[PDB]
């Protein structure tokens, strides 16, 4: 508690990415890992699920991903697990659809199902594991 | 397997936290990072549910999960990443209430979102991962 | 981003698992740990579920973890966190009793709840995080 190295501990916080609505924060880095909330589909300027169903809500939600990934020090190379949570188990194909749009190499490690509901009705909440740089 | 150091590898037991009932440890401690495994809103000394519905059994599962760390070496400030796991979303706002009371400050990363079913009929069980201090 | 020492990333991949059905990687290493997708009760060659329900479900999602786990320098020993997700919480014991027979000491972490649905109408789903030797 004071005989080994005192790790760099961090909140991630950018008005890129939306507001809490609970007792959270965005992400936090410990040592060179960051673990990053469940982010939903919202507008990060209104805090609403932005419009047009499950296709929209993943972009915005990896969108805001990216944003945090950013204010980390981050890109998507430096995702290594992803968990990405449907309200429909149907919408899995075209979820997939969007995200291999924004993880295009080094593909993380990955679950996906269907749970009974997210926040706010959402259709996708995708929560992620990145490591910071450099990786080899 | 031999060419590195050997990490710690320690598992976590307190009889202040309920017996398993299946085949897992309360917590795993490797190198400095804990795993603690998913707490209901179980009595440590009967292993039953404590009565009153969602918001008493939230405050038990935190209870157990602070008893966890407390033998890890650790407090409620080492957690990085809760993942709280809901019979209803509807319990949302009220579950985050007392979450908020244990959480105080450098809040952890986090998913809450809604399942269709948990052992014993639980209404919330909370999972949580810990780095061991110093964390500057 | 070049001021730190440069970690393993690796991608594990083997024959011996079933091939992705999305933009993942069968498991991801980053530093010594090791983060496994989910595995569904899926036949390797096939790519469709074994037959036969839940437990020989469980027997062969558990028997792929174990291939990866070996593709990575590992084995069932160097787990130290479980998730398993059932398609019906009634499974809970039943896949209690084929884990056991894999994880036979220094037992994981572990969470284990009904989720929705699954891909492909599986019962079961595990992911795991490993971290790789030696530990003491
Ligand atoms: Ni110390
Ligand atoms: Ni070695
Ligand atoms: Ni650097």
């Amino acid at each position: 508690g004071s005989h080994m190295s005192s790790l760099v501990r961090r909140i991630i916080s950018t008005a890129k990415a939306p507001a809490a609505i609970g007792p959270y924060s965005q992400a936090v880095l410990v040592d060179r890992t960051i673990y990053i909330s469940g982010q939903l589909g919202m507008d990060p300027a209104s805090g609403q699920l932005v419009p047009g169903g499950v296709v929209e809500e993943a972009k915005q939600a990896l969108t805001n991903i990216g944003e945090i990934l950013k204010a980390a020090g981050c890109d998507f190379t430096n995702v290594v697990k992803a968990t990405v949570l449907l309200a429909d188990i149907n919408d899995f194909s075209a979820v997939n659809d969007v995200y291999k749009q924004y993880f295009q190499s080094s593909f993380p490690a990955k679950a996906a199902y269907q749970v009974a509901a997210l926040p706010k009705g959402g259709r996708v909440e995708i929560e992620a594991i990145a490591v910071q740089g450099p990786l080899t």
